[PDB]
């Protein structure tokens, strides 16, 4: 059903001339902090979605190198191809307004205007900057509409409220109810799928659940210990990030060791590493705390964690011990005297896709 | 828009008003004590009249509804009940699938649509809504009136609004999110979303009242809460009648008598040191959920709405207090990239049922 293929600048070019890609286009760009993906999409036979993306590197480290990129791309493009393009969709890891304006970013230095994108892959009033979990949002929808949600998306625990307005198997599509999507790797992402009842129909609202100060548990002084080293009153991406689970495994050794980086310290849990696994623990009692501090705010029916980080963390999800902690924590809240926290179902992606890229093109087309 | 309180038989006689012959919207508002109920009828040149008669909640049970609309059933013509062509309600609790409204902090019982009578609650026109889903609906309804400087007053712009809109500031809503909170008996929150793809506003319940507090430099303070209830302190615990009460005990230390919110509001208003300190503490945590909302949530504006933000008019006209309140809006470690300075906030400043308002809406979408 959902079919991206990985190409060099030049095989791209070859690729579109195939008589298949003879078809209506969606220009598709899904940007991180090192790389971005950037190419076409079509629909393909039996209701398929098939995707062309080149890989470039975000080699200065800034939003605006992206203008190159297309211009890049226009020029080395034939004419017959581009004239194709009927919709323009990128996603950027910061906060969007206006779909016209990617805001201030932690990695990347200025700011994404789609006004400087050239209209041969940016139609105008048929395009949009998208945050990259309104993109990951958007990809979700897409999954769940192809029938294919089981195939990428696993049960970590069934909440009481599915069951309620769904008489499906739990992971077998998204649901009639809110769905969050938390995405912890580089950055910590959230959007909120919201269910609206009036209309049946989904909408992804974008948020920024990472930035919001951590309210306390019984952690004072492990809070406290981070206030010191960052100046700043942590914020759940400061414990969930890449510099979070150095943060808690070097909390873990309690002494000075030679650096190992988040990669690292993911790839010794997988080996049994003691001290990393309680690093990934910590990491994923803090994941747990945005949960249940969102499953009362926002009332999801399902939270799903997505991304390559989550699905590289197989291995830890997959052990009932680590699964059974971290349900205890999501639990963790004092309105779970009342249910709220045990109404929602949680899963993770299992399977790699790049939901992000199909969230670009499956906007394309509401647009 | 144009209400009217009236018993249970002038509305009966009302209605039989050749101008209340035409289609009508079933509505109610139910509150912690009581509930106003009617018909909604579109006027001549576009006009908007509203008929209600109050109920008292006596039972403190969230079924006695049932009750009411079959009094109104039997007490009106059936000619007249034949004219609805859509049911809409509010209640003070956290709603599903807008048929299942969740426990309630004030009340016993669950409200269940599927137990109302089909004459008031045309099947696939009807709905339960939260009592700020409703209160949006009715943002909503008073911005596309073109009386938003009517019922609005700006509180300070944000550096958002000048980008968005080219209108004055509290003229409309916003082509942005909008954040209604309502710091009553209970603290209410809402979300009008605001698609970029297309220019649509739609309203999102929220339970931002119910989420743990972060801590400022406060620790102490929350801390002594906890320990009266017994349970982490939610921002409602801080900002409610109970939470006002606590600030005032607090401020004495056992220097004066206790008191009720209204007590301690009346005696603000007449100068009174002590109850002065006790609403500026009040309006602390009020701004910390502004704070931390306008971080997750990314609003164009947060209005606070509501009888009691009406009758504080003295408060917010203040130009100290209005400085200090701001001052802690601005409190927050993202403030050193612009994010809370984003937002606009405005209050409610003229007395106006906003959830009736938002019931007939909503009927409108739905019908
Ligand atoms: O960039 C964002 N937030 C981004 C999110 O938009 C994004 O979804 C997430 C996953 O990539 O990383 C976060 O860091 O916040 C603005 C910000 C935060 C910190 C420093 C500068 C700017
Ligand atoms: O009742 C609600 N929350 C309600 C909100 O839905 C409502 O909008 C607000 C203002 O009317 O009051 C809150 O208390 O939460 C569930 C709950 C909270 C505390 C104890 C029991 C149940």
């Amino acid at each position: 059903a959902m079919n991206i293929k990985e190409l060099s600048l030049h095989e791209l070019c070859e690729e579109l001339k195939t008589p298949a890609w003879n078809v209506p286009l969606t220009f598709v760009g899904d940007v991180g902090g090192t790389s971005a993906r950037m190419g076409f999409v079509r629909e393909g036979k039996n209701d398929s979605v098939h995707a062309c993306v080149t890989r470039y590197s975000m080699k200065r480290k800034d939003i605006t190198e992206l203008i190159e990129f297309f211009n890049e791309i226009i020029e080395l493009m034939p004419a017959s191809v581009i004239k194709r393009v009927k919709a323009g969709v990128i996603n950027v890891p910061g906060p969007v307004t206006g779909g016209a304006v990617g805001g201030p970013f932690n990695n990347l230095k200025g700011i994404a205007r789609l006004s400087d994108y050239p209209k041969a892959l940016f139609p105008p009033g048929r395009s949009a900057i998208l945050n990259d979990l309104e993109a990951g949002g958007f990809g979700v929808l897409a999954v769940s509409d192809a029938h294919v949600f089981s195939e990428y998306f696993g049960v970590m625990w069934e909440g009481t409220q599915w069951r309620t307005c769904e008489q499906e198997p739990a992971g077998s599509v998204i649901g009639r109810g809110r769905c969050l999507v938390l995405a912890p790797g580089t950055g910590l992402g959230s959007s909120l799928i919201y269910y609206n009842p009036m209309n049946q129909q989904h909408i992804v609202v974008p948020l920024e659940l990472g930035s919001q100060t951590i309210p306390m548990r019984k952690d004072i002084d492990y809070i406290q210990t981070l206030h010191a080293e960052l100046k700043l009153l942590p914020n759940y991406e400061n414990m969930v990030s890449g510099a979070g689970l150095e943060f808690h495994y070097r909390q873990v050794v309690r002494g000075s060791r030679p650096p190992c980086s988040a990669g690292e310290i993911a790839k010794l849990a997988s080996e049994g590493d003691a001290n990393a696994c309680k690093a990934m623990k910590k990491y994923h009692e803090y994941l747990m705390r945005v949960g249940s501090e969102a499953s009362m705010a926002l009332l999801p029916l399902t939270i799903v964690l997505v991304g390559d980080n989550i699905v590289n963390n197989a291995f830890f999800y997959r052990n009932p011990q680590n699964l059974k902690e971290m349900h205890r924590e999501a639990l963790n809240h004092e309105m779970e005297r009342l249910g709220f926290q045990s109404r929602v179902t949680y899963l993770r992606q299992k399977k790699l896709l790049n939901l992000n890229l199909m969230g670009c093109y499956r906007c394309g087309l509401d647009l």
